[PDB]
């Protein structure tokens, strides 16, 4: 028996309490699961947003239904990120601003794959057109039925729980690590240690062999996982990994946050996430029943403490001395190697960026994943230590230059913070990506249907940002291409064949407009 017989996890809150529940599942009782977490001070929830696959991936793999896990973090619905203001000069403000060419200042990133004809995705068709002056429409609105759901603030299901669209989650995280502490100490006999480490026991290899908490008991273990949080107390501080700081591709590195209580009769629950561009960053909004958190993202570099905290409660009124919030400095980057030794980072031990695009628990989920498949024994074969590491960093890096693509390509130089990102250098794939979409070439084209990419991680995960999604950033900032696809001069069938798509996404949308609940109402019945 040359097998682990006890994992300890190092922290709790989400990232922590998520690695239990899971392996607590994969490794199908032949392990002791242990979490050491310190008893937490609550801080106000001011709300986490996620992408598709949350459910599918891991809630229907523990037998949970979204049902009885949102009921406990008074979730929400997502349709899209909804980005205001991104290419237009001023204060921050929740109201969009009007562009040169009369345009409102908003675009969407919803989900969902695009529609093809002739092998081709609607994009490239929508693009033509609009290049060559035949539509004024936006491509979020030609493409997506969801636009027209989310301006008129419509569920993505009927009252009688049917689907009319995809989604994701708004939810209080503070809740949902709660929710599944209590499921994986009563379901799965996690042992629950609410106690701080002082010290990490070491053997003559640099092995992790155990951890002493301020209570003087000692966790012996075989594997570790790091979920301490930015301080890294296993991976950055016992195995002394160093950290790459990748501030020259991202600037902000501060936020201050908090919870608005919301009159949801009055003016409705939008089912999105807004992200609105403030003067040194932008500002979260995720809406939830009752409130929404709010966060503004800022470099302090650009801004005070004192002047991102003004100028996010002038954003929503709020008075700044009679307050809550919390400040949060982060780091920005990933560790070198996110497994060294018998020590597996994960979550903000690992690495981490702003929440603009929503990857935090999807980067938490993935590394969990992954560490089933590349589950060791005491031997730790260091091929299997490799291969886990080479996919964390190819996931981190992709999503980083993803995400540095929304600052680089803005139009806005009205502060220094605008300007300094244009001075940054954007990475090689994201530059060779760039010229393939200048050149009306399709960028990282879905690879399978939408039943198979939500269904299947390993699909999702090996295509993860595509096509429909690079159209919405570039595009939605004013990035065109340069020309239209060439092979489109030659194939007017083709081009026929897409306006009956085009024609099929406005009728979708009509028609579940008239139809469908309000988010609000959806929430009411849900919420019970
Ligand atoms: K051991």
């Amino acid at each position: 028996d040359n097998r682990i017989k006890t994992v300890v996890i190092l922290g709790g809150g989400t990232a922590g309490w998520m690695t239990a529940a899971y392996l607590g599942k994969a490794l199908q009782n032949t392990v002791k699961i242990v979490v050491l977490e310190a008893p937490t001070i609550p801080r106000i929830g001011v709300g986490e947003a996620t992408v598709p696959n949350l459910q599918r991936a891991f809630f229907d793999y523990l037998g949970i239904p979204e049902e009885e896990w949102m009921r406990e973090c008074n979730a929400s619905y997502k349709m899209a990120v909804k980005f205001i203001n991104w290419r237009t000069p001023g204060e921050g403000s929740p109201d969009p601003r009007t562009l040169d060419d009369g345009h409102t200042d908003t675009f969407h990133h919803p989900f969902g794959l695009l529609p093809s004809a002739d092998q081709i995705p609607l994009s490239h068709y929508w693009a033509a057109k609009r290049l060559q002056g035949e539509t004024d429409e936006n491509f979020d609105e030609a493409c997506f039925a969801d636009t027209a759901i989310m301006n008129a603030k419509k569920a993505p299901r009927f009252l009688d729980m049917r689907r009319a669209t995809n989604y994701a989650w708004h939810f209080d995280a503070s809740k949902v690590a709660a929710f599944l502490r209590n499921f994986a100490v009563t379901k799965q006999a996690v042992e629950h240690v609410e106690d701080e480490m002082t010290e990490v026991l070491t053997d003559e290899r640099g092995f992790i062999t155990a951890l002493r908490t301020k209570s003087g008991r000692i966790l012996q273990g075989d594997l570790f996982v790091d979920c301490s949080g930015f301080r890294g107390l296993l991976i950055n501080k016992a195995m002394e990994e160093p950290f790459i700081d990748m501030s020259d591709h991202l600037l902000c590195n501060s936020a201050v946050a908090t919870a608005v209580p919301h009159d949801d009769e009055k003016n409705g629950v939008e089912p999105y996430t807004s992200s609105i561009a403030m003067e040194a960053g932008w500002t979260w909004k995720i809406p939830m029943l009752g409130r929404f958190g709010s966060g503004h993202v800022y470099s302090d570099h650009f801004a005070t403490q004192d002047e991102a905290t003004l100028a996010f409660s002038k954003l929503w009124g709020l008075d700044p001395d009679n307050t809550e919030f919390n400040h949060v400095r982060f780091r920005v980057g990933r560790n070198r190697r996110a497994w060294v030794r018998n020590c597996v980072s994960v979550g903000l031990a690992s690495c981490f960026v702003e929440p603009l695009e929503s990857s935090g628990i999807y980067f938490i989920y993935a590394a969990i994943h992954m560490l089933a498949k590349h589950f060791p024994d005491k031997t730790f074969d260091k091929v299997l230590v490799d291969r886990f590491n080479r996919e964390i960093e190819e996931m981190f890096d992709d999503t980083r230059d993803f995400l540095q693509a929304h600052y680089y390509f803005s139009p806005r130089v009205d502060t220094p913070f605008w300007r300094a990102n244009k001075e940054l250098k954007l990475a090689d794939s994201i530059k060779d990506k760039v010229e393939t979409y200048r050149a009306g070439l399709p960028v990282n084209l879905p690879v399978t249907d939408e039943g198979t990419y939500y269904g299947n991680f390993e699909a999702e995960f090996r295509n993860f940002w595509t096509n429909g999604s690079y159209y919405c950033i570039f595009a939605g900032l004013g990035l065109m291409p340069r020309n239209p696809l060439p092979a489109l001069a030659y194939k007017p069938q083709s081009i026929a064949e897409a306006e009956l798509l085009f024609a099929d996404v406005k009728r979708k949308g009509d028609t579940l407009v008239e139809s469908l609940p309000s988010t609000y109402d959806l929430l009411r019945q849900l919420h019970g």
